[PDB]
């Protein structure tokens, strides 16, 4: 399942700047709290692939940025 990371702060989707590969998104996603293996920035967001549904991923069932 794929999804766009999200700032746990308020819920607004997680944005980024340097496009292409990254060490910050590739890390948080590889964290054992998600299970995703691949991941990068799509224009200005953080796309990931390899995480169950239990992981809170935009949109948010309790938030609406």
């Amino acid at each position: 399942k794929e999804g766009y990371l999200v700032k746990k702060s308020d819920g607004c989707k997680y944005d980024c700047f340097w496009l292409g590969k990254n060490e910050h998104c590739n890390t948080e996603c590889k964290a054992k709290n998600q299970g995703g293996s691949y991941g990068y920035c799509y224009a200005f967001a953080c796309w990931c692939e390899g995480l169950p549904e239990s992981t809170p991923t935009y949109p948010l069932p309790n938030k609406s940025c």
